[PDB]
């Protein structure tokens, strides 16, 4: 159903001359902190979705470098092909106003301005800048609508409310309820797929749950230790990020060691290393606190953890002890005395898929 | 829109008028102690006219509403009830599927639409809303009738307003997200999301009030309330009637008798130093709801609504109190990048039942 081809800039040029690619096109771009995958999507035979993209490196760590890539693409591509571009959607790893202005970025310098992009890739009134988890959320909806939900998402635990509005198995469809998508990677991403009961419609509402000040449990001292390193009141992202895992790893080993990065800490936990595993537990404990607060504030039917990080950490979630402690923490809220946290079904992405690119495409269709 | 409070019998009379011979919407605004229910019509020159009767919630039970509906059906002509084409009520609790009103703080039982009479609640044209979901539909109704500056006053203009809108702050809702806060008996919250893709606003219900409060430099003050409640304080615990009483008891330290919220507000309006200090403290946690939500939800506007807000006008007009409220709304680590400054704050400056306007507007989107 879901098809993405990674190619060099030149292989892409040739692929598009195929009679298969002689149809209407959407320009799409998934932009992250290091790299960006940009290219073209078509509708395929038997209702399928086929994309071809090339990887660019964000060498300059500047969001305005994207313009170069667009121009590079327009010249180095045949006009016949560009003429079939009927819609243009990219995502960026920051907050976006009016689908047009991508806001201050943690990693990257500058501001994403739709009005500076070339109209041959971004047709007026048929183009948009999304936040990366806005795109993610359109992706989750694309997966549900293509009926392959259980191919790509696995249930972590079923909540109370699932059977009250759905008779199908948990994880077989997104559900006629709000879905909160959380992407713990470089940054902590969050979007709310709102469910409008009047018209049974799902709508993607971007969030910045990651930049909320962390509320206390019994961790006052642990929060204050990071407060004194950052010289900032910790937010969720400070505890649930690359930097966050490093922090938990430094707090566990209780002494100087030679450097290991988040990457190295994950690799070590997958090899059975006690200390790295305790770092991952700690990380997942703050991730579940984002969930318990948001389970009350936003009343989701489902919470879905998405991204490469989540798929690559499958070793962590398969362990039923890790899952049991995550679940205990997801219920660790005063409002659990009335069942609010128990209501919620948690899922995780269990198979690699660029949600963001599928989401840029679904967004292009609604436009 | 014109509303009129009448006894059960006068209501019966008014509807026999040839003026009320037209298609009707049933509406109900249900609160802690009372409920206003009746009928809305479209008038000549696009006017909007409503007629309701008051009921008291003697039982403090949500299921008593059924009686009121039955009482209305018998004591009304069949001719009249037959012109009911839509049915919308609001309740002071969280609602799933527009049909089931979840456990309530103030009242016993569960609001089930499926138990209401179809004569007032036509299938597929009826809904139970949360009180601030209704409030949100109201704010939209006021904006669309071009009288936004009649009912709302700017407290301060944020930096995002002039990019998104060329009309004056407070003259329209805005093509952006509006977070509506109702600090009354309970703390109400809803988010009027603005779709970029289409210029459509949708009301997203929230329970911001029940989130655990994140600290500033107030660990001891939070812990004082922690020890009285035997629960981790949430925003509602600090920003409610119980909240005001707490702030007052802390100010006096047993120097003076205890007080109701009503009493405390009356005294601050008369210039009582202690009561004023209690109101500052209350407004300090209200602005923390706003600063945390300004990051999480990225609103263009925050609007404070309700009789409470209108009746406390004296508090917001004092430029000292407003300057300190503003300082506190910017009290957030993410202000170093402008996020809290983005947001325009307004207050309801003239009485209006937003919820009843909202039940009606909701009905229109349904029929
Ligand atoms: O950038 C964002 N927030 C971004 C989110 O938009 C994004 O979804 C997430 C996943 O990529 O990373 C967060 O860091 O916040 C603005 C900000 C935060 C911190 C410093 C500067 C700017
Ligand atoms: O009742 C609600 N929350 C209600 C809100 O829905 C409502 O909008 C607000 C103003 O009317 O009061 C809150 O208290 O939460 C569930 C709850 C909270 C505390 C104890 C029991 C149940």
């Amino acid at each position: 159903a879901m098809n993405i081809k990674e190619l060099s800039l030149h292989e892409l040029c040739e692929e598009l001359k195929t009679p298969a690619w002689n149809v209407p096109l959407t320009f799409v771009g998934d932009v992250g902190g290091t790299s960006a995958r940009m290219g073209f999507v078509r509708e395929g035979k038997n209702d399928s979705v086929h994309a071809c993209v090339t990887r660019y490196s964000m060498k300059r760590k500047d969001i305005t470098e994207l313009i170069e890539f667009f121009n590079e693409i327009i010249e180095l591509m045949p006009a016949s092909v560009i003429k079939r571009v009927k819609a243009g959607v990219i995502n960026v790893p920051g907050p976006v106003t009016g689908g047009a202005v991508g806001g201050p970025f943690n990693n990257l310098k500058g501001i994403a301005r739709l009005s500076d992009y070339p109209k041959a890739l971004f047709p007026p009134g048929r183009s948009a800048i999304l936040n990366d988890l806005e795109a993610g959320g359109f992706g989750v909806l694309a997966v549900s609508d293509a009926h392959v939900f259980s191919e790509y998402f696995g249930v972590m635990w079923e909540g109370t409310q699932w059977r009250t509005c759905e008779q199908e198995p948990a994880g077989s469809v997104i559900g006629r309820g709000r879905c909160l998508v959380l992407a713990p990677g470089t940054g902590l991403g969050s979007s709310l797929i709102y469910y409008n009961p009047m018209n049974q419609q799902h709508i993607v509402v971007p969030l910045e749950l990651g930049s909320q000040t962390i509320p206390m449990r019994k961790d006052i001292d642990y929060i204050q230790t990071l407060h004194a390193e950052l010289k900032l009141l910790p937010n969720y992202e400070n505890m649930v990020s690359g930097a966050g895992l490093e922090f938990h790893y430094r707090q566990v080993v209780r002494g100087s060691r030679p450097p290991c990065s988040a990457g190295e800490i994950a690799k070590l936990a997958s090899e059975g290393d006690a200390n790295a595993c305790k770092a991952m537990k700690k990380y997942h404990e703050y991730l579940m606190r984002v969930g318990s607060e948001a389970s009350m504030a936003l009343l989701p039917l489902t919470i879905v953890l998405v991204g490469d990080n989540i798929v690559n950490n499958a070793f962590f979630y398969r362990n039923p002890q890790n899952l049991k402690e995550m679940h205990r923490e997801a219920l660790n809220h005063e409002m659990e005395r009335l069942g609010f946290q128990s209501r919620v079904t948690y899922l995780r992405q269990k198979k690699l898929l660029n949600l963001n690119l599928m989401g840029c495409y679904r967004c292009g269709l609604d436009l």
